[PDB]
RNA sequence: ACCCCAAUAUCGAAGGGGACUAAAACUAGAUUGCUGUUCUACCAAGUAAUCCA
RNA sequence: UGGAUUACUUGGUAGAACAGCAAUCUAGUUUUAGU
């Protein structure tokens, strides 16, 4: 409520001032001048002695302000201008906060903690003139940012609604992502290519100044990788580069940049763009990989040979695409499903099969059918008019509603009425309100249905012998009776370019622009990024030379093979590599009665005969980062036992006790549900010095005999997370996550260098600009000085002078554009270049620490308060998968490169469970964390 | 622990919001363990051929 | 008669495709209560 009912030219008036006078260096003189005017040190005096009552209330603000009467004249005693009015307005309100917050200090030094803050112990401060000036920064840099922030986005400033403060709030933040997004694509496109000679062994910019000479790099590229390329036309055969990378993919990239960073939404580009007939090749491959339900021949057609046709049945059942909110209200399958199971086993119409394992089949083909049904049953859409027999929601609103109240929520107001009802000290309404829903399914099924639970005709494993084996051996079985399992359209160039680049990337960067196109459509409660939303959720649940082209186990004759071929993109070198790190793994040095890889490595025939197919180690040999990441971890590889198979005691593991661990902690997630933490707490440490009522619970031997068996399971996922290698994944993660939330925050920083440049053409100070078209970068830099001031830039200036003094202002609001001045250092010392390139994901160690990065990121956005600690806050949030957070020395005031012992009391072992257990790979991972942050070699 | 709120250089704004705390369903994912069907490889016991007799 | 080139029977094991269940964590949506 403060900008559209003041600033009729008199803000800006105001700001115009301060600009050039912090240009010139008046304010640090000004505001002890006027300060002095204030006396003080008699004030504290009289604070003293009303705190010597002990007041701390409504009886001080008065003699705060009866001491302002004595100081300023209340009476209109002079004739000041606005500006000088408005630093007394500033230090006036600064003065009110600090003596509000005091006495809040003044409260929380006689209570039960006494963090003391004396009031004469702190003059020469803030008081005086230390953050004051910080202040009026502030102040000044926000209605610059906000004018040019308008400015950039050509918003008619007298029509601004508040609307508009939600509507353009959101739809750049999404920009944000869309450029970080849009720049790891640009290093996945460069394990691809190369340029034609060898010598350059750096990134490209695809986007942005193209390049002809551009061909492919013949290494690190798989089978599943260049199949996509080959498929998408970039590549044909002989691996030569067809010309749509100057046509097609060259031109439609760069603009859709260009229309993000320079916020132009002007029209749309041309008529000459992808057409349909360029989107098809894009919707044949997401075709071409999806399951087809004719390719499930393994829920096994004989389960339902004489019932084949109530699945007809079934797939007549129509659905429509509401999509309605009646979903998260009738509990999930999970809970239908043992009444399900007895309803099966409630129908006198089936016999006992043959033995145990006959009808593990019949089930495993049948939960399948109840479970797709259960979501057909509900999503029955809307109906003729001579439809009488009608939907299964209409019987549950009969069941809980009574008659003339079809169309009103009573499925909705009848949960939030046993959610009330559960808040009221009354904790069994939510689940029978679930009962109710359930038995209300159960007899709807027995009455429209239970003969397709009819199996009285049954082969006790006497023809499914051979069933299966005869429709498998004979072709041309056109009857695979299936199940439909409820298009891919795409509209617009941002779709067709989003869908590229969401099948070059990992199934974490999808995550990141999935989850931001979603919350971005809930804030504006729209349905435009809809088509975007859900490509992005058919490519995400997608994760040929598997075993037929692939691993022979006899690794001398595949790698002799594709030598003397010169399966084609098996390289010998990547072969050689992954023999080359088993072979260090499986030779003891200790040469002894020691074979403990066995079935892990190699099938009973170790030493270069035999070798054993590994998925997290052969999608590792191929990075060009692999063995500075593997380096630190693999001495703790090969010093763990095989306590897995070679005993007793890890297959009782396997079987019995692992499956008695979760049945513990299946019956009080079900016992202590709706109850407060107060509750669960004082029940919950009862467990731990229980005496007699461990024997109601589900095992006995009170604590002692769970904990045994916690720390069996604990240390066989100990053991089986380092020889599987599942800590290669583990730290790609960590590091393609922190290069990613850096590159946020770098961009941030180049969206407000547009807003200051704006929001100061606007205000007449750095006056005389003009556009320079193709360059994407806001202020001008040094390369290629003597005239940098016009051409290096998407703004140009007049003369250099005018560049000299926006540097002067910029200088004097904290952002220093000199040379070498961690900005414009050449090559890898410039922030701009280490990380909107992702350097920490290609080339982990080289010559910076990560916390020194962090620290290098955290200090370049000081220039305004509001981002303070948004960078220890926004990157530590990536370890909280795996160990607690301390949010409260978090939000303190703090530094990492150097500041010994720090990262032991920001983060904490991961302490989980509902029984308040620690996890079983805490300590490792969390010193794992720590060295990663930190190592320098 | 930060932002905004007036008759405002100042005059019960000597206050009030964002906000936290706890609990439900539903949705999506990662790891581990289990169950079912097909395909592949390795090891062990068995049935059935020369050869050495 | 024993070593030996053979074909298939179950039986541990291990990999790949798909379907389902349970535990732990993470992100989100709708909602309830109080301060």
């Amino acid at each position: 409520e403060k900008f559209k009912i003041e600033r009729e030219n008199k803000k800006d008036k105001i700001v115009k001032f301060f600009v050039e006078n912090i240009k010139n260096n008046s304010i640090k003189e000004k505001i002890e001048k006027i300060l002095a005017e204030f006396k003080i040190d008699e004030l504290i005096k009289k604070l003293e002695k009303e705190l010597k009552k002990g007041n701390c209330d409504t009886e001080i603000f008065g003699i705060f302000k009866k001491h302002y009467k004595v100081n300023f004249d209340s009476k209109k005693f002079s004739k000041k201008s606005d500006e000088e009015k408005e630093l007394y307005k500033i230090i006036y309100r600064y003065l009110k906060g600090r003596i509000e917050k005091i006495l809040v200090n003044e409260q929380k030094v006689r209570l039960k903690k006494m963090e003391k803050i004396e009031i004469e112990k702190i003059l020469n401060e803030s008081i005086l003139s230390e953050k004051i000036l910080k202040r009026v920064k502030q102040y000044t840099l926000e209605h610059i940012m906000y004018l040019g922030k308008l400015r950039h986005n050509d918003i008619d400033m007298t029509t601004v609604n508040t609307d508009d403060f939600s509507r353009l709030h959101a739809k750049e933040e999404l920009d944000l992502e869309l450029i970080t997004f849009f720049a790891s694509t640009n290093m996945e496109l460069n394990k691809i290519f190369s340029r034609e000679n060898i010598n350059n062994d750096e990134n490209i910019d695809f986007f942005g100044g193209d390049r002809e000479k551009n061909y492919v790099l013949d290494k690190k590229i798989l089978n599943s990788k260049i199949k996509i390329i080959r498929d998408l036309d970039f590549i044909d055969n002989k691996n030569n580069i067809t010309n749509n990378f100057i046509r097609k993919f060259t031109k439609i990239g760069t603009n859709e940049r260009n229309r993000i960073l320079h916020a132009i939404s002007k029209e749309r580009d041309l008529q000459g763009t992808q057409d349909d007939y360029n989107k098809v090749i894009n919707i044949i491959q997401n075709l071409k990989i999806s399951d087809e339900e004719v390719s499930k021949a393994l829920n096994l057609d004989v389960v339902f040979k004489d019932k084949k046709n109530i699945i007809t049945k079934i797939n007549d059942i129509k659905i429509s695409e509401e999509n309605n909110n009646d979903i998260k209200y009738l509990p999930s399958f999970s809970k239908v499903l043992p009444e399900i199971l007895n309803l099966y086993r409630n129908n006198p119409k089936n016999e006992p099969f043959d033995t145990i394992e006959t009808e593990k089949i019949v089930l495993n083909a049948l939960i399948y059918v109840n479970k797709e049904l259960y979501k057909k049953l509900i999503l029955e859409d809307d109906l003729e008019e001579n439809e009488s027999k009608n939907i299964f929601l209409q019987e549950l609103k009969k069941t809980l509603g009574n008659i003339d109240e079809i169309d009103e929520n009573i499925i909705e107001n009848y949960y939030k009425n046993a959610q009330i009802s559960a808040s009221k000290g009354n904790n069994k309404a939510i689940k029978k309100y679930q009962k109710k829903v359930i038995e209300c399914y159960i007899g709807y099924l027995r009455k429209n249905y239970e003969e397709l639970f009819d199996f009285s005709d049954f082969k006790m494993n006497i023809q499914e012998i051979k069933k299966q084996i005869k429709d498998i051996n004979d072709n041309k079985t056109y009857e695979r009776i299936t199940v439909k399992t409820s298009t891919i359209v795409i509209n617009d160039d941002f779709e067709y370019i989003i869908s590229i680049f969401a099948l070059l990337n990992s199934n974490a960067v999808i995550n990141k622009i999935r989850n931001r196109f979603f919350a971005t459509s809930v804030w504006l409660n729209t349905s435009e990024y809809q088509n975007i939303i859900d490509i992005l959720d058919e490519i995400m649940q997608l994760n040929c030379i598997t075993e037929n082209w692939n691993l022979n186990l006899e690794e001398f004759i595949q790698k002799m093979k594709e030598i003397e071929k010169d399966r084609i993109i098996f390289n010998s070198d990547f072969l050689k590599k992954y023999k080359k790190e088993i072979d260090n793994l499986i030779e003891d040095m200790e040469s002894e009665n020691e074979n403990k890889f066995q079935e892990i490595y190699y099938p009973k025939e170790r030493k270069n005969e035999l070798y054993i197919y590994k998925k997290n180690l052969f999608l590792n040999i191929g990075n060009p980062n692999f063995d500075k990441i593997y380096g630190l971890i693999s001495n703790d590889i090969k010093m763990a036992d095989a306590k897995f198979l070679f005993n007793i005691d890890g297959k009782n593991i396997r079987k019995n006790k692992i499956s008695e661990i979760d049945a513990i902690l299946k019956n009080l997630n079900d016992k202590l549900n709706g109850y407060s933490k107060e509750y669960k707490e004082k029940y919950i440490k009862k467990l731990k010095e229980n005496d007699d009522f461990f024997a109601k619970n589900i095992q006995n031997k009170n604590y002692k005999s769970f904990e045994k068996d916690y720390n069996r399971v604990s240390e066989y996922k100990k053991i089986r997370d380092l020889v599987e290698f599942n800590y290669l994944n583990k730290i790609e993660s960590y590091l393609i996550d922190i290069n990613w939330k850096l590159a946020i925050q770098m961009a941030r920083f180049e969206r407000d260098m547009h807003y200051i440049v704006n929001g100061l053409r606007e205000l007449g100070i750095i006056k005389l600009s003009g556009y320079n078209t193709g360059i994407s970068r806001a202020y001008p830099k040094r390369n290629g000085s003597d005239g940098f001031y016009t051409t290096t830039a998407y703004y140009k200036f007049f003369d250099e002078e005018s560049y000299k003094k926006f540097e002067k202002i910029c200088y004097g609001f904290g952002i220093d554009l000199s040379e070498n001045s961690e900005i414009n250092k050449p090559e890898n010392e410039s922030i701009r270049n280490y990380i909107s390139h992702f350097y920490i994901v290609r080339n982990p160690f080289a010559d910076y620490s990560i916390a020194e990065q962090i620290d290098r990121v955290s200090n370049l956005l000081s220039y305004s308060t509001r981002y303070n600690n948004s960078t220890y806050a926004s990157v530590f949030e990536v370890f909280k998968k795996d160990v607690n957070l301390d949010y409260d020395e978090l939000k303190k005031k703090f530094k990492l490169i150097g500041n010994n012992d720090i990262l032991e009391r920001l983060m904490k072992p991961k302490k989980v469970s509902v029984l308040e257990l620690e996890s079983y790979n805490s300590d490792y991972i969390k010193n794992l964390i720590i060295e990663l942050l930190t190592k320098i070699e």
